[PDB]
């Protein structure tokens, strides 16, 4: 199946099905210029009828376009034909962290700070570009062949003024800031090390009081530096939370081995030491 760009020329070849978004259908797409495979969202016009989703797809593109960073999924090109919206994105062959953590359950400390270093790197560029992610989760940390991490899915992204990790300040109807991303970051780290989030992720009104409030159990299994860092990122009030610069300079990062580079065997098997 060859896909021609009606505006510009211009030929692409679609390969294997990668999965679903949602709500989009995803495929491999080789730019024939060029000769290179991309992970691509193929969004038919048939699901984007309401003048409500059309704006949300347009926004994601608008925001993702101008992002250029080694730990941010690279936007390549978008176009559309008769059928379908085409968003061509950086191919990450090892899928995501949600995948690897399903196989592993829990990660070792050197692995955790290997992934977090890359996340904070990507999120920092994001936050300097005045853009907020608003949907940080393991499923949105894409991993390439070289075991490198890219932050992806700017579907919920917006610039400064339903997600996995609701912050207390968002639940106090004060909207989403940069510190609300740092909230998600602590949840991410907690899950990497323990394999269950610190709070319920149902987004139901019953877990709201639980996340005001920031009441959660800190397991004994966690080492002190890991414990002290998580507690900081998950502080009740947003102002008490550490800066992104503060996070990567914490004792958790300065003490301990740490790669790069990780072997991909770490996707399924637990690494030596
Ligand atoms: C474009 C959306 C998002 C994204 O933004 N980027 C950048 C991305 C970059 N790279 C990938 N890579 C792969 C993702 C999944 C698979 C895979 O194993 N899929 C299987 C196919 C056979 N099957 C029936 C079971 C599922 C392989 C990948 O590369 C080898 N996926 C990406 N996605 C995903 C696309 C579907 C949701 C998320």
């Amino acid at each position: 199946r060859i896909i021609v760009d009606p505006t510009t020329g211009k030929r692409y070849s679609r390969g294997k099905t990668l999965g679903k978004g949602g709500f989009a259908k995803c495929y491999e797409m080789t730019d024939l210029t060029n000769n290179k495979v991309y992970a691509a969202k193929i969004i038919p016009h048939s699901r984007v009828s309401k003048p409500h989703q059309r704006e949300k797809i347009d926004k994601e593109i608008e925001l993702h376009r101008i992002l250029h960073h080694k730990h941010v999924v690279q936007f390549y090109h978008y176009f559309e034909d008769k059928e379908n919206i085409y968003i061509l994105l950086e191919y990450c062959s090892r899928r995501s962290m949600a995948h690897i953590l399903k196989a592993r359950k829990v990660l070792t400390e050197p692995e955790v700070r290997y992934y977090l270093r890359q996340i904070v790197s990507g999120l920092k560029y994001l936050h300097e570009q005045e853009i907020l992610h608003r949907d940080l989760k393991l499923g949105n940390f894409f991993i390439n062949e070289s075991m490198e991490l890219k932050v992806g899915d700017f579907g919920l992204a917006a610039r400064l003024e339903t997600p996995n990790y609701l912050s207390p300040e968002v639940l106090n109807k004060q909207g989403h800031g940069a510190e609300s991303d740092i909230w998600a970051l602590g949840c991410v780290m907690y899950t990497m090390l323990l394999g269950r989030p610190p709070f319920e992720t149902t987004n139901l009104k019953e877990t709201y009081r639980s996340i005001r409030e920031a009441r959660y159990t800190m397991p004994s299994s966690l080492l002190a530096p890991a414990k002290h860092l998580i507690a900081s990122m998950l502080s009740k009030n947003p102002e008490d939370r550490p800066s992104l610069d503060d996070i990567i300079r914490h004792d958790f990062f300065t003490q301990g081995f740490t790669p790069d580079r990780l072997s991909s065997s770490c996707c399924h098997t637990v690494p030596d030491f």
